[PDB]
Formats: structure tokens, C-alpha cells, sequence
DNA sequence: ACGCGCATGGATC
DNA sequence: GATCCATGCGCGT
């Protein structure tokens, strides 16, 4: 009676007369498997233009999305077209932006044009405080030595944990439970001052270190360890201390990385005046400029600064939601916010390779891949090859938008994930031109080749007319403008 | 596990004799079983003295840097403090070792190292000390008097270990004094009875429950391998000493225990890295020998590829749901005891709640639909589009940050 | 430099689990009395010697299997030294039954199972002439190594269901049966398939029912889970654990 | 094994010359052979000194540490003893 | 530079890699790594920056697939190997 | 004589 | 190739 129910197990006793399906029946195939309020249409079928293909928008986004295809096939326009329909996806009764929260890791400056009323955060103006780290990345950033550094490791956490307690301006009940992984503000220059002081330790016959500051001599214990954070202290002892002359290279490696201005966005002087509240309003766009679309420009920064930038934000957005559940778990209300993270070209920071320089960024996107479905932090993976992303992350996506793929291994990767009943739709993958794609997963009724709706406001990723630009004059490229920006980059 | 605890004979009402202990790391079974003892980080009081010597060198110590002098004074303090606090026969007293699991005061161990950090000796090069009773030689008979803090060394020249343990002591004060190890190093862990620990784990205390959730979500990663191994050893030797009294008592009074290890590849990895060797050995101990003693595994893992070949082979019943990773399918199909027709493409095409069960407890390898859970592990799947569809709500960032702050 | 080593050993000597190998009775026992114990030549003669290794820890399980297998083999090796000197008609032939032979003899040159590997493989390669033969009974043939499984000549293939197990067996079987790929998983209870030198042709046989069957004392988990929550049993467990 | 025991040469009465060793883990062959000898952990007495060098290493030494200094004194202590 | 002036990339550059098996092969040894990723970056993200590649090679099965997948235009001469 | 500071060196990662 | 630690030797207060 006009309602379509999936399943080919229904038997038709022969002979049954056959007509071509009507228009509304073709609508009914891709529509009634989704409830009326969960339809999120952003594409049409390739075979029939006048039918729309809606997906279960509740199921489209909470389960992770993986968009793959060859270069120039139309991934970035489709990623943008999903988000433009997500922002416009408002309920009736209000004029203003809706509750969409999308974070884009943009590495080619494309989504600025696609979203004009959006907040854009390049590295030079982004401030990510170093004291927001949970100890695990406090170790891998500052420590360049990995194995036999137990005294150097110990003095690193003891300085930070003690300095986090000092800058506490509230009740002493939650002063105590401050730890090395607890995200409280500490001053990095005082921490170097402590370690440089501990490199100049001096002890008496009793083996207890005594110091001397502008108020008087004091014994180094738990309560008086806070007085080594200032430079104007002198050691008063007969013998060299336990760490005397053992932290010289440690301070050298620690200082050379604070003054490293690639890490000026994290270890700069702007991290002193930026608080915990301002950082979360920056990455989610809850600040003065409230926007659904958040874009971070990590376009032409080197890998190492890009690797810390991806690994910090992915965990800190997860650990926002990891602690956004237990407030709701202890209060039982419905006022959560869902966050979707767009990972354009995830091969650059979450590949299949097991190198140690790809380690800290893989786990941050791994942890969103499995446990991120629990805390409203979902991921959208864009990549050129499905077989280059790690299977621990990329197989966790239950929604697939596959563009043209010509690589045999890439074709084989789509193939074995799919069953053999509807596995013949993979044979049209290399014949896919610009625009159309295959959507499969739990969010759609049947996997089908569909034509993605054209972006009326497209990203700035226009294809270069190579021949038409070659028929012109030998143009005089202003080499001074390119070089002096290359050198500043 | 819901139908295990609801399965009773027609003679009573209340709780049955099912005993299930769940190693829950993703925090999923508090809502699944509301009539159970969920043991969190603050709830658990796990004694540090029930560890063997391998976990004690993983809880306090680190990698060796030709620091055998610092390691020896640590072991000689604990293996002596275990003797002093032992209140049994002298015959058992001599067999006490570092790996032996009796009580020792960790704060007294610090004071032994603190005294040994400043020791002084005479020309005869003998560590002479001073106490309230009198002046005494440092020897094995009188080394138990160094556990007190108010001891002053007396000697002409500095001792052998004088000033050689200053960097040893402060690492230790970063451990018992660390607040992320409160369960295994707190003051409650000092005063907890050995009987009180076991009745907490199997829920035999004041509040008795068939199912005990061991919430290890907040347990730190570098310590999680110690605690999984310690509890698994404690449960196994509970079942080992079950059968030792069963031969003498010759009566049918058994306590069968089933342990559920979720994300079991994490505590039992196929990699030979030294991080997860303690928890692998304890799980393998129950996998190989726990069948005789009434302690049974339930390996539940979403990624069965890193489960070790030896431990996963001891399983005799297999409940295979949908597996999307091909590495998981080649792992499962090779160690699967039976097979069904067209099984290579069947594993991705299994539906939601559909399982394939085979083993020696079911004669026909059958494809089954697991009956829907009426008391679910709460469906953690946030409705997304309609929650995006509403107005831009003002998220209360202050209470989110302040809970993040205390962690 | 040797306190952890001195501490590691003392934990093994005073271990009550390793009493059967490191107790005071192992010190006072003699080399002769061990071999009377192993093949039942002591005060009570028996054709079957059952080595209940259920209580043996799995770390030392490969050690004790290797120790016994080596002791049986060179019992048969030095048995031939008398027979070439005295030329006596009598002989002492020994057959060893390795239930779950896949774990004693895996397909790995790992240190943790190397000792029990070479003891079985020495018997499978040399023990034919010394009167020490082995019987392999494993539910997983495909983890038994090829260099020991192929030294067997008589093969009793029962119902085998894992496709990795069928392909390992079919390669090393000395002869084949028509539709062996479908015949092996379709064998009923007690249905076997024997090939080799002892039998004439590979025939599907029916093993005779055991009048006195091998039964294991298995804990009926569901049966005790129906009963009352036991209360007096828990306090008896800890007090013996405390006392021992 | 039951058939290999109960057959005799008919010229005698008593035990035959069969010699069988079973390595059972499931503890099941007592009910098959009631008149046999069982050697569980309580009654079996295996000498540690009958182990060779490789079995003595696995019984005591650890492979994961693999410290060269631990092994050498163990050879000097045992071979001298 | 042109994006600040709201223009497209002015000069396009084509890099012809003749016999790329000598420096960008299928094999994954460390000595071929630093010349591999140099041509991966042109193959992956070089389309929008005006830097494209021309891969000349003696066999399709010795060049790394990741560079070789992004080459949408394929020219094939006589190939005797099946 | 005891102490402190400077070496040379060892082990382990 | 670090770190971390031990051991030895020569010297001043
Ligand atoms: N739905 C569409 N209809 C028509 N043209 C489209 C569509 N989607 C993309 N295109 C065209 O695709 C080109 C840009 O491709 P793009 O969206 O950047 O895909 P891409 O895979 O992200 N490129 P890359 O980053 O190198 O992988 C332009 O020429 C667009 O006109
Ligand atoms: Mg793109």
C-alpha cells in the first residue's frame, strides 16, 4: 500500500505480471526504510535524477563516515555538501544557527570558500595551552629521550604537579587530587627554573638539600619545594646534590623546544593568558563568534607540528565528551551536544604504516573510532586510498561513500567488506566520473550508485585547466613574492 | 550472564550460586546488571602486598640502569618486613621471600631505605646505629629496627650506601603518594584483610551478589596489567584451594567462578612485550589449568586478532558475531573447531544480534539470533540529526571543565 | 649482583605447587626408584601407568613431559645394550600415549616448548629400534609438527571438523579414501578411519564400545549454579589458604 | 589399551608384558583402567637433578630477562655440586 | 600567493619521471623511502598546486601502487608479461 | 683520615 | 648513543 519493506526472501509464485516501477515507488525504496523525521537527503540516484536518495541522518552521523576515491573524483565537494545540508537542517520555530558542531582538519585551504560564515583557526592565531595535556602527551612532547631517563622523568612530573597546585585559586578540597595528568595551569618557565635549580642541588651531612632565598635558608621538603620555581635562590651545602650536574642536557633539550616557534601555538606566551574555557570555545566555536563549522588551517606547516595539532585536538575533543557523559550520567538530562570531526586526507596523520612518528596521532583517531560513538564525538574520514588508512580506524566506519577507484587493491578493499549478494555494484567504481558515488551502510536501505548534489557554494579546489594555462604567454612569475613567503612559512 | 543468575532450581527464592566476575574496561555493565557490586577505582581497595616479585618491580621499580644497589635494598627491605609482620610458626617464617604474598608496611620500607640512605660506619667498617634501646650493629638480626623513622646513625665515616639512594627514595614518594594508585597503595590497602579482599572480588561480603563488575576504566594503563594479573591469580588460587579441601571434605559443595575478560586481547596480547606479560600469564594460567579448579574464562574481544594463540585455543565454545576486519576472520576461522557452509562471506553479513555458535556444548553449529536484552547495557548511541536539528543550546562549560579538572 | 636470582630460585624451592619436582622427597629419591615409578615396576606391577598431569603447572608441564619421555627412551636405548651382549629373547617394549600431543609438540622452535619437542621427536625418530614407541592423541592435529606427525605410520582419523585440521591430516595421510573431504566431518560417534602398515586398506571402522569407559570428573557448572548460595563453604577455603 | 592388556599367551595367569604410559590432562583414564597406577602431583616424585641443562634452565631461569650474569653462576654452582 | 589576490595558480609544472623503478619502486626498503614520498606528495596532493607527474616505467608491477593509482591517465605500450 | 670532586668505565635500553 | 650509576684516584680544608 505504498510502503516499501526490505528483504528479497518474499516469494512471488509464477506467473506474476510485470510493469516498470512508477515514480513514487522508486521514491519509496530509499525513503520508507527511514522514519519521516530522520531523512537527510543530499544526493540523487544516477539512473533516475528526479528521485532523491535520503539516508538515515540519525544513523548517518553517529556511526562513522568514510569517504574514499581517486584524486579529483569529488570527495571534498561531497564532504562540504553533507555539512551544508547539516547546518541548514533546522527545526521549525526558530531563526538562527542550529546545534550542528563540525570540526574540519583542512590541509589545503579549501573549506574557507565553502563555509563563509565560519570560524577559521590557522596555527598563527590558534592558542592550545600546554597545560591541557593529560601526561601521556606531556611526556612525548617535552622528553626527547625514550628509555633510560627515570630520574629525568621523575623531576619532570614532580615540578609540574607541584606547579599546578600553586596556581590553584579555589577550595583546598580539589587542590589535593591534582595530579600530573590533571589539566591545571602551570607556568613552563618556572618548571625550567625548578629543574635548573635541581641541577644545582647541594646537601649537608644529613643528605637533606638546603637552599637559601631572599627570606632565609630553608630545607627542601614537600612544603618548601615550591620555592625553587624562582631563579633568585642559592644552594647552601657541603656536597653536590643528588641531581647536581645530571640535568644540564635535560634543560638544554627542554629550553630548545619551548623557544621553538613552530610550537609557538602551543608553547608560546599566548598560552599564559588563554584559559581552559577559552580553548574549548575556540575549537568548538562557542566563543563570541558562534559557528557550526570550525576549520583549522594546518595546510603547509611541517609534519611534526601537524602531528601534535591533530593528536591534541582529537583527544581533547574526545576527553571533552569523555567527561561530558559522566556529568549527564550523574544528572540524567538531555542537553548534550554532538561533535563531528572531518579528517580530510587521513593518510597524512593516520595511515596503515606502523612508524613511531605516526603513533600518537593514530591512537587519538583510534579512540574516536571505537569509543567516540559513546560520547558524541564522531569522525568523518576522507582519503584517497581505502587501503592506506589503518584498519583499526577505517573499518569502524559504518557508512561508506566511495568515489572512483582504479587501484586493484583499493577495489579489493571495498570488495571483501561487502557481501556477495550486492557485491556486483563494485564493478562500476572505475567508471565513476566526477560527482557520483556509492553510499552503503546501516544509514541507507540498499547500497546504490548515487549522484551527489552539486555544491552551489563550492570549496576552493577548482581543477587547473592545464592546457588552457599552457597556451598563454610565458608569464613572468613574481619570484620574490613566493620566496619571501616560503621562507616565512 | 542474566540467564545464568536467573537459572534456579525449584526449592527457594533469592540469589542462586552463580559467580561471575567481569573485567569491564569500557564501563558497559553497570546498567546491564543493576543488582551487582560495581567496583570502581575509589571503591576498590586492592592490597599491594598480595603481589609477587614481578608486579612489585613493575609497581615501584623501572628499567635497570646498573642500579642493582638500589634494587637490592628495595628487595631486602620488603622480604624482611614480610618476615616481621608474619605472626605464624617460625618454620614458615624462613620460607618467606620477596615473591611470597604476605603483608609488609610500605612506609616502613621507605624508612629502611631512608636510614640506609644515610648510614655511617667505624674503622672496622661495620654499620653501627643508635636507637632508644641502645647502640646496635646493623646485621640481619637487628635490621628490623631500621624500619622506625627515629633512628640516628653513629659512625666515623660514611657508609657504603650513604647518599646512593637519594634518587631512589623520591621515585618511591611519587608512588604511594601518587593519587592515581590510591586503590593499590592507599591507607585502606594497608589495613585490608586477606579474607576481606577475596570476599570483595567474588562478592562474598556484607552485600552478596552473583555478578561482580570490576570497573577498570579509571585504572591507569601502566598499572592495569598488575591489577588484572593480581585479581586473576587470586580468583584462580581460590579455585585451586577449593579442590584441595574438596578431596578432604569429599562433599558436593562447590563455588564455580566464571571470569569475563572484555577487550581480552589487551590483557592477553600475542605480542611478547614486557608491559602485558603479567596479565597474559595469569589469564593463560586459568586458560590451561582453571578447568580442573572451577575457574572459567569468558574471552570477549571486539578485535580477536591480538588474542594470543595459546589462550584462545583453550576455549571450547565460540560465539562469533559480525566481524568486519578480515584479519579477525582469518584468525577466527583457523581456530574455529567446526565450520558451516559458505562461512567466508557469512561473518561480514551477520546481522545485529545474530551469532554463530559452535563447540562441544552444542551439537549442530547453528546461526542464532540472541534474544533481545530487556535490561540492556544502555544503548550508547546519541541521536544525532534531530539533536543537531534543534536550537543552538548553551552547553554549561563550567561544570564540564570542573569535572575534567578532578578527572 | 645476584639477589633477584637467589630470590627467584627460593620461590621455586619452597613453592608447594613444585613440591613434586623440588620437594625434599625429590632429594631423597633414587635414580632407580624413579624408573620403577615411571613404568610401574615397584611394589605393585601394572601394565598402565597414568601420569595425571592436570595439577602440574603449565610452565613446567613441558619440562616434566620431556623428563619422563627422555627417561623412558634411554631406558629402551640401554635395553638394547644387554640384548646385543646376552642375546636373550626377552624384551621390554614400552608405548607412550601423549593425550593432547599438539601442545607438547607444537610447530614452533620456541624455548618454552623446545624441551618437550625434542624428547617426543627423539622417540618418534629413534625409538622404533629401542622399544619406545609413541601414541599421539590430539584434538588439533594442525599444531602438531610435521617432523613428528609424519614419523607415525598408522593413523586413526576420527571425525575432524576444522578445515585447517582436515588439510593437515590429508597431506600426511599415507593413502586416501574416495570423498575424504566430506567423509571426515561426517563421521559419527566412534567412527574412525585407519590406514598404514597395520591395516590392509583404509577402511571406515566402528571402535568397540568401552564397557569401562574413560570418564573425567568435570565440574557441572550449571548444576551447582541452580543450588543455594553456599555460605559455609567460603570460610573453609580461606582458612586452608591461610594455613597452606 | 584395554585390548592390548587383556590378551595373553594362554600359558599363564596374571599380568602380561604390556607397558603403557598415558599423559592425560583431563584426568579421565582412571575410570578406564581401575587396576592401574596413577601418578598425580601428590604422589609423583620427579627428581630435579635428572633434568638436563635445557630443562634446568627453563625450570629456574627466565628467558625474558636473559641476563648473561645470572646464568653463569648457575652452571658453576650446579656442575661443581 | 594568488589566493590572496583571488586568482588561480599561474604556472603549471610537469615533472617527467623516466624509469621510476630506480627511485620509486614497489619495494619497501628504507633506502627507497625518501624518494618514494617525494613523488607520493606530487601524486596525492599535487593536483591542486599545479605540480603533476609523468610516470615512465618499464613495467606496471614494479612501481608503487599509491603513486600509480593517482595516475588517472594511463598509456600502455606492448607488454609481454601477463 | 674522611670528604668531596673529578674521572673512567659499565649495562641497559 | 644517551642516562644513570659505580668505582678509583689525587687533593685541600
Ligand atoms: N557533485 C559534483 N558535480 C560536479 N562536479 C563535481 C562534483 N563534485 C566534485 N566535482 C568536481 O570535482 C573537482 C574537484 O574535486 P574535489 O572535490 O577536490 O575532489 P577531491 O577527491 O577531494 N580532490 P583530492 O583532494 O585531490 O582527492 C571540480 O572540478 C568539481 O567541479
Ligand atoms: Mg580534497
Amino acid at each position: 500500500n505504498g510502503k516499501f519493506y526490505r528483504g528479497g526472501d518474499s516469494l512471488a509464485l509464477p506467473p506474476k505480471k510485470v510493469e516498470p516501477a512508477k515514480l513514487d515507488e522508486i521514491i519509496s525504496i530509499y525513503s520508507d526504510s527511514i522514519d519521516i523525521n530522520d531523512r537527510f537527503t543530499f544526493s540523487s540516484l544516477s539512473l533516475n535524477t528526479k528521485v532523491s536518495v535520503p539516508v538515515n541522518g540519525n544513523r548517518f552521523f553517529n556511526k562513522h563516515i568514510a569517504i574514499v576515491g581517486s584524486t579529483g573524483s569529488g570527495k571534498s565537494h561531497t564532504v562540504a555538501k553533507i555539512l551544508q545540508k547539516a547546518v541548514d537542517e533546522k527545526q521549525e520555530g526558530y531563526k538562527g544557527l542550529n546545534n550542528s558542531h563540525i570540526i574540519i582538519f583542512d590541509i589545503h585551504s579549501e573549506y574557507e570558500n565553502a563555509f563563509p560564515n565560519s570560524n577559521v583557526l590557522n596555527v598563527d592565531t590558534l592558542t592550545l595551552p600546554y597545560w591541557l595535556l593529560n601526561g601521556d602527551e606531556l611526556e612525548e612532547l617535552f622528553l626527547d629521550t625514550e628509555a633510560n631517563d627515570h630520574n629525568q622523568r621523575n623531576v619532570f612530573r614532580q615540578a609540574i604537579t607541584l606547579n599546578k597546585k600553586i596556581h590553584f585559586q579555589g577550595d583546598p578540597a580539589t587542590k589535593e587530587i591534582i595530579s600530573f595528568h590533571s589539566p591545571y595551569y602551570f607556568d613552563i618557565n618556572e618548571v625550567i627554573n625548578y629543574i635548573n635549580n635541581r641541577n644545582n642541588e647541594r646537601k649537608n651531612k644529613d643528605n637533606e638539600h638546603i637552599w637559601s632565598d631572599e627570606e632565609g635558608n630553608f630545607k627542601f621538603d614537600n612544603e618548601n619545594a615550591h620555592r625553587l620555581f624562582k631563579e633568585n635562590v642559592t644552594p647552601d651545602g657541603s656536597s653536590a646534590g643528588a641531581l647536581n650536574g645530571k640535568l644540564l642536557n635535560f634543560v638544554d633539550r627542554l629550553q630548545s623546544k619551548i623557544f621553538d616557534k613552530r610550537l609557538d601555538f602551543i608553547l608560546g606566551e599566548g598560552s599564559k593568558s588563554v584559559t581552559f574555557k577559552e580553548t574549548l570555545e575556540t575549537l568548538i566555536s562557542y566563543g563570541k563568534d558562534k559557528s557550526n563549522i570550525t576549520i583549522l588551517d594546518v595546510s603547509g606547516v611541517p609534519f611534526e607540528v601537524l602531528s601534535i595539532c591533530v593528536s591534541l585536538i582529537s583527544r581533547l575533543i574526545f576527553e571533552f565528551g569523555y567527561h561530558s557523559k559522566k556529568i549527564k550520567r550523574k544528572s540524567n538530562e538531555n542537553q548534550d551536544i554532538p561533535i563531528l570531526i572531518v579528517y580530510e586526507e587521513a593518510h597524512k596523520y593516520a595511515p596503515k604504516s606502523d612508524l613511531s612518528k605516526y603513533r600518537t596521532s593514530k591512537e587519538a583517531i583510534e579512540r574516536i573510532a571505537k569509543e567516540g560513538r559513546k560520547y558524541g564525538v564522531t569522525l568523518l574520514l576522507a582519503s584517497q586510498r581505502p587501503s592506506e588508512i589503518s584498519e583499526t580506524i577505517f573499518s569502524q566506519c559504518n557508512t561508506f561513500i566511495s568515489m572512483r577507484l582504479t587501484n586493484p587493491d583499493d577495489q579489493n578493499y571495498v570488495k571483501r567488506l561487502l557481501p556477495d549478494t550486492v557485491g556486483d555494484i563494485t564493478n562500476l567504481l572505475p567508471s565513476l566520473k566526477e560527482g557520483e558515488a556509492l553510499i552503503m551502510g546501516d544509514s541507507i536501505s540498499i547500497p546504490s550508485i548515487v549522484k551527489i548534489e552539486k555544491c552551489t557554494i563550492p570549496p576552493s579546489s577548482i581543477d587547473i585547466k592545464y592546457l588552457d594555462e599552457w597556451r598563454k604567454e610565458w608569464v613572468d612569475s613574481e619570484f620574490d613574492k613566493i620566496i619571501e613567503q616560503w621562507s616565512k612559512s
